[PDB]
């Protein structure tokens, strides 16, 4: 799987960049808990069903995706490889997986979107509502299909790895969308009224926040502790997903991320009730280790592992994988 | 117990063969979980009962067995020792334990069955229904007493040990029954209508699959994650057994396997409600380390450990061992 | 506490004797679980009560004891020190703690009892009922106050340490009461009708066995997996004690043993509802390391630790310690 | 965070003093459990609330504090640094955090209180009720705002580190308030009738003790196992807090301590329902490593971490942090 890639990335990247990537907030309690949560989940597979036409495809936000997965927004991809966002966006397009353009992309969102595929745009709320809504309109004018409003960063968590490294953006990595402020529910309304694209709230962990996101007109949420990078001691998304799925009752798409490292982890997420996962760090290890061709290989291996895991679980379709039962281990 | 044998086998076998044997799918989460599940189970022994006539015998599929245990189907036994299946089948016969002939046996099922004893036949479903049913008829014509239909291998799991070893069958190990396709419930019907032998579905983990197996006319099931070799993250059988036993309500025999390493583990399986266990890897460690006499010694040591464990638990009979209570530890 | 003593004993004893002492059955799952069970138990202390007259004394089987504790029966004490049972019995008497004379004592039970104090006698059932009942009468004629009928040894568990050591009784260690058979409930009746002493069944783990022991006229039970020396995978006593206490409802004394290593462990046992503990291995480490004076020092340190733990928990009396609540940790 | 400081303190202090500070009673089961309890607690953060005016302030015992935190009473602060209590009290005052003057302060309580700020006084009950009540009156005459009656030390726990070190007060460290006896509920009444200051019972772990403390006229309790220094095997405070909070139903302030090492730990304590925490050992590591300026820096870092954690959890106020939900991990 992806475990060699992690090493290959540790080798090629300067320590302080691999730390920017790998790290969480505080004591990294939430970073590690993301993995322990997935490792505790056991799937109950079903046997003897028709697998003649096993398909990993889903429809999400009006469109077909090849797998129940999107590339998570990860800022400043030129930190990992000279072609940064463009290499990832190309591989994503060719794998039929959505790609989430960041607000802090090291290439302009217009350029990334011209790559084609299914680009989404991740929004950080700026101090000026008009700058925020102009970023939303640019993304929509540029053909982005969803606004992934990041709602768990009223400010960045305390990253002790980057504080200890005195890490700072190299001169040659820029925020290309530019020549910030806590978001609120009113900020969500402002975006929702400005766009006809689906608004996807990223970083929901409370059941009542899931519910309110539906009330608020979200088309989706991402059940996420931000890869353990925001509140240290935040519950993992994976530990809140089943509850959140039951409370939303079909009222928006429910994605999850944090620690997805395999196809089997995708199967577990789907059996908990997720519509799709986001994968972050692994796509940046592939990017670091081998640029566009590395990301394309990661996405093919993940595509094979999802298909393998589904069929061994008796699931012809992602919808069947959602109906699987689970059992929690120790 | 068997722990020396494991070492003795590691010594004598080429690394890549010991890996074929020892390995599971994916990250081996289900391989390890099989052991953690049994280690969590504590038996509540009963005291002061009559042990004058302690007997480990059971009746299963019309016939007496000496212990609540059969040899699991393990392909290509000539990988482990020159006499392969014949050495194991001889030791099994002389120990009064059923032996499961594989579809991928490295000696023909007719030869293995001529050894006598209580041979069962494990069926992999082939692409051609007529080849499948002809393998069933051969087994029945050859005096096999049960068809162990393996229902958890629509295709083989991803074995990272064998992928990393680029492992492949030596020239001198053949599939002797030959000069494959996902099974379904219709495949089960096809076998059930073709034979009067008991059909035993191997690889059931879902309660509703157990129930349906009874509905379908199975004479037995094996509650099994295939030794952690199929879906990585599949629940252990041992973790589903009690639920499955309660749902079947006596309607077929319920075997379990995965990680049985002692007589006490046999006692635990029986106290959870299993009719019998299958033992896989340990019979191949004995075979590797000492051929027929090694398997016979393993089966005598297991026979002594089962009898010891039963009497220390106050059980004169396997039926009394099924009535024991358990308590789950950490 | 006792942890230095363990080392001091490892130093002075031949490896194979320290193994006779330290060891359990099978994989020692039940030996280790005894410790993990006590370590999981947290006491909820009470504050601000009157401690003016804190007393560790109890009345058990008609008589006062200085602490809620007795010395467990441990065979062949001359293995650990030349004065063997006599050194332990002297220290026990002078500490006001009952001492359990073994059926396999390396000094005659008449000699051990002449030491005075509060000797109990542990009975193994022999093949001949008349030899058994004659051992009971000797103990009673010798002034023993209780018969501790060991009911968890229809035969000795498989001790892999002693099998691997080919351990056997030295020539100079004898069974002094001599110049065996599974006990049953009828054996219990036979003893109960032969003596007016309290009969204490040692090795009860099932709730229904506790209840039946009361029905049968037992004056006590010892909730015990025999220090993990009998069924490997037997639940720890400490894990069944609260349930057993509730089911007996005051109908006999309920002792527990296995892994008691401190006064705080005595407090935990009492807060679970035990009347008293037995301590085995620690009394033999003291004996090995320093003979009679070593056992007397162990008993004084345990006496101080029990008194300390009780007062820090707000308990003036052992009866108050039984009313404490507990909380189970991980 | 504080983890470097711990090392810096280990370096500068004599082993036997760092052990006086770091150590618990018995096997330190309760010392370690304090940390495992906090590490098991996950917060469920809320998103998208107004953080325009995030404030860490609370009102407690009539007065504003800058953070939900006080310095715990820790005896003989001149052990850690020449300025001992005065350095800590100065830093506490300037950080707007209450400081708890000990009965065994190595500077007189009148001197410590002249520093100003929000001094509380911790009371150990003496053999003579009149000495006890005269210490209470001195504290009140000296402008202390609360009496923190320590109710979990009828006598000091067995500190094996200090027994093994034969540790004893250096000649140059004195008990400055001087030129002891178990407290009871009558002792609590005696203090309550002698002072109009709030009486805060420190070392409550039982629900019924919490309730009785309210009945008794306490203004507060501290849910505390005394940093694992008193009963070894005492439940952690953090494990009883939620239950205690629910039982008090607003009837007194409920503080907690034991193992608070960060702002996130403060957030966890508050989400469990605590009014405020006490921090002990970390304030003495800062003191040892850098005297007054070290304590002031610790309090600024803790102040920043609390504010960070609150905002990442969507809490504008400590009252909002109390309403957060939690989820217990493994
Ligand atoms: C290096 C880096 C950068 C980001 C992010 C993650 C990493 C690892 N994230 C979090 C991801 O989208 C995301 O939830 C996953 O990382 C968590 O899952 P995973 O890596 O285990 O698969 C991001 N999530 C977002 O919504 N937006 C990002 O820009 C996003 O937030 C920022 C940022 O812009 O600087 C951070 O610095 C940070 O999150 O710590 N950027
Ligand atoms: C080397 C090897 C080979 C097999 C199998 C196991 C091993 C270890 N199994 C699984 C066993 O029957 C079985 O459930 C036990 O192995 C699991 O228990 P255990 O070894 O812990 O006691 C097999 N179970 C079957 O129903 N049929 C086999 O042929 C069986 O499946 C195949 C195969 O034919 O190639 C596999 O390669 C595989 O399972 O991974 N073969
Ligand atoms: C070396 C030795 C010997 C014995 C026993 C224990 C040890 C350690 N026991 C078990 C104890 O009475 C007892 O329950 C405790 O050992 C378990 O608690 P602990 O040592 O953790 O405090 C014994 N319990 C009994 O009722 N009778 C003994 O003679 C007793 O049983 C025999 C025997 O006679 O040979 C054993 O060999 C054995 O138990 O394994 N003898
Ligand atoms: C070195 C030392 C000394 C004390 C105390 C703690 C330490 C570490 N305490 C316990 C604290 O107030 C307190 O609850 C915290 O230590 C527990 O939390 P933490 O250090 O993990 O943050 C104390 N709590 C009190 O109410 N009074 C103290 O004097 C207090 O009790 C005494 C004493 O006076 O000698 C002790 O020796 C002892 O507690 O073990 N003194």
């Amino acid at each position: 799987s992806l475990a060699d890639l992690e090493r290959a990335a540790r080798d090629v990247l300067p320590g302080e960049i691999f730390d920017f990537l790998a790290g969480g907030s505080g004591t990294e309690a939430s970073l590690v808990a993301n993995r322990t949560a997935l490792e505790r989940v056991f799937v109950i597979p079903r046997m003897l069903r028709d697998l003649t036409d096993v398909t990993t495809e889903i429809d999400i936000f009006g469109r077909r995706a090849a797998l129940p997965m999107a590339v998570a927004p990860v800022a400043y991809q030129r930190l990992f490889h000279p072609e940064g966002e463009l290499a990832v966006a190309r591989a994503a397009r060719d794998a039929g997986v959505p790609y989430t353009i960041c607000t802090l992309s090291s290439v302009s969102l217009e350029e990334i979107a011209a790559v084609g595929g299914r680009p989404w745009f991740q929004l950080f709320w700026l101090r000026d509502e008009k700058r925020s809504l102009d970023l939303v309109r640019r993304a929509e004018d540029a053909g982005c299909e969803a606004i992934v409003f990041t709602v768990d960063v009223p400010w960045m968590g305390r990253r002790l790895r980057d504080m200890r490294n005195g890490f700072a953006l190299p001169e040659w990595v820029t925020a290309a969308n530019f020549d910030f402020a806590p978001a609120t529910w009113e900020s969500v309304e402002a975006v929702r009224a400005h766009t006809d694209l689906p608004v996807v709230l990223k970083g929901i962990l409370a059941v009542e926040d899931a519910r309110r996101a539906v009330d608020a007109g979200a088309g989706g949420i991402v059940v996420s502790n931000h890869g353990g990078r925001q509140l240290d001691g935040a519950v993992p998304g994976i530990e809140m997903l089943g509850e959140i799925v039951a409370a939303v009752s079909g009222g928006c798409e429910v994605l999850v991320d944090g620690g997805i490292r395999s196809g089997g982890d995708v199967l577990k997420a789907t059996a908990l009730g997720a519509s799709a996962v986001l994968v972050g760090r692994p796509v940046m290890w592939a990017l670091a280790a081998a640029g566009q061709d590395g990301v394309r290989q990661l996405l093919e291996l993940l595509a094979e592992e999802v298909r393998d895991a589904m069929g061994l679980a008796g699931c012809e379709s992602v919808g069947a994988a959602r109906r699987l039962n689970t059992k929690l281990g120790v």
